[PDB]
């Protein structure tokens, strides 16, 4: 009736606090963002650490790992940039999203991988992709370095201040977005997923 | 068919209506914390996600009001700690009652319960609550006088997980029944499950 389990993150492994975090924190809603290389290279890769900051001005965070202690792609790029687009991923192109995902060399663009098409942004010089019903043109506020050891960060915490909104025509409505319309995909654990569930009001 | 909107021109409340209802579904943590006299407060943020697992890291941004730090952020400042509970459909209720703007525990009928590592107590109706450090209070947005949130970074410290969700290091999902944020008044159950 109220059996309660005491777990200590420092007697399990990396995998095991992770899996307890990404099963606990869920439904996660998960961004999928655009950034360009120094190269010129279209980037980009859904991350399911994202949320809202503050609505003055609109800022966002993204928290993107490092991979042993190195910052990936979509970090260097918004960083060298100062500029990326995020995209509210939805059912119309989480087949395309997932596509992204998966590990290309450095410089290779997931977007035309996954048969998406790239549409320039109007503020910033990264393009986002045309087949998202919202997407969000960013400048970075800040890049935050966190976790892992004092030489080897975990991951960066990207703060992007929203400079253009582009929205669904469909969508909106007084100001507001019609959830059910945008059919917003969440992040669970494991490679689950879930649709956006029934609505109720307090 | 895409309209192109500017935040600059439009109102703070604007740009808040159109990323509430955009960034969704949002978890929600709610969050208790204690003052400097002992007095336990409660309430719930949607502004919530993971930030690494290595060590287990998590965020909450908390908004201020008129530039002041909400009761949240200046208690988990000066005790240096906080309890962040899952909230879910059996007490959703409950959470709400704590919005409200004394201790929001005692009004809303929740029960505290001592941590095992932190000073914060939490509640016992959570089914899943992490006891946290705080990293750090990043204040964010606003004006350098009145920033606009402050962005907790917490680490956890030792997880409390009820046993019937809890499988060999996962989380049932189905048997959780977390309940997530989205815009105005609306909140969200559990949606239907799909693997990618
Ligand atoms: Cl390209
Ligand atoms: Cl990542
Ligand atoms: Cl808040
Ligand atoms: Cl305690």
């Amino acid at each position: 009736s109220n059996a309660m389990l005491s777990i200590n993150p420092n007697e399990q492994t990396e995998k095991d606090n992770y899996k307890l975090l990404t099963g606990s924190i869920i439904p996660r809603p998960v961004a999928f963002v655009t950034s360009v290389t120094k190269e010129g290279v279209l980037n980009g890769a859904p991350y399911s650490y994202f949320n809202i900051v503050a609505a003055n001005p609109p800022l966002i965070s993204v928290s993107v790992q490092r991979k042993a202690g190195e910052r990936k792609d979509t970090s260097r790029n918004a960083i060298e940039k100062g500029e990326f687009v995020v995209h509210i991923s939805d059912e119309s192109y989480v087949a395309a999203i997932n596509e992204t995902a998966a590990n290309l060399p450095p410089n290779e663009s997931e977007i035309e991988l996954a048969k998406l098409t790239p549409i320039e942004s109007e503020v910033i010089s990264v393009p986002g992709v045309k087949e998202a019903n919202i997407r969000m043109e960013c400048v970075l506020e800040r890049a935050i370095p966190l976790g892992g050891t004092e030489d080897s960060p975990a991951c960066d915490l990207l703060i992007g201040r929203v400079v253009r909104f582009h929205v669904a025509e469909h969508l909106y409505e007084k100001g507001r977005i019609h959830a059910e319309g945008l059919k917003p995909i969440s992040r669970l654990a494991g490679h689950n997923y879930a649709k956006l569930g029934e609505q109720f009001e307090l």
